[PDB]
């Protein structure tokens, strides 16, 4: 008998460092986004079942305020709905009218990583917590979710309410 042999090579690619939010830039963020990941103290509220599991399909950047339309599940079939945030008092924070008072502010965003967005609803005397994470594509790195999840702890939302939406129902075939 006899033997043989055999070699292996490497990848190459060795990726670039980034500066601080120095360029920062709203038309990068204007324009659309995908949904990653639904998280919320409350996941009865954006379970399968339930009315609070909407989710943005685009984004557009006003004069003086900052538009948006999100979708729902009606009758097993994605949905179209218009609002408008209109800017308060403080810079940063954004108050728009949906089922009641809503209320969102810029904590943390990257146009190369993803973009975060707390919006609390108050609703029979009681209100909860929700958070929004969208990225450039529908699927972001293992490695996104815990990155995000991390501001989740902040609003006293544990892991165990943070799921994958990708296994879920993304309607992504009725925006445009």
């Amino acid at each position: 008998m006899g033997s043989s042999h055999h070699h292996h090579h490497h990848i190459e690619g060795r990726e670039e460092a980034s500066s601080m939010e120095r360029n920062f830039n709203v038309e990068k963020i204007n324009g659309e986004w995908y949904t990653i990941m639904l998280a919320t103290d409350k996941r009865e509220k954006i379970e399968e079942h339930g009315s609070m599991r909407v989710f943005v399909e685009y984004i557009h950047v006003l004069e003086n305020s900052l538009a948006l339309k999100f979708h729902i599940i009606i009758n097993e079939e994605c949905s179209e709905i218009f609002l408008v945030a209109d800017k308060t008092e403080k810079a940063g924070e954004y108050s728009v009218t949906y089922d009641g008072s809503n209320t969102f502010t810029i904590l943390k965003t990257d146009y190369d990583n993803y973009i975060m967005i707390h919006l609390i609803n108050k609703k029979d005397g009681e209100t909860f917590q929700l958070m929004e994470l969208y990225g450039r594509e529908p699927d972001l790195s293992s490695d996104i979710k815990e990155k995000f999840a991390q501001l989740s702890e902040e609003h006293g939302i544990v892991r165990e309410n943070i799921i994958d939406l990708t296994n879920a129902n993304r309607c992504l075939e009725a925006r445009e």
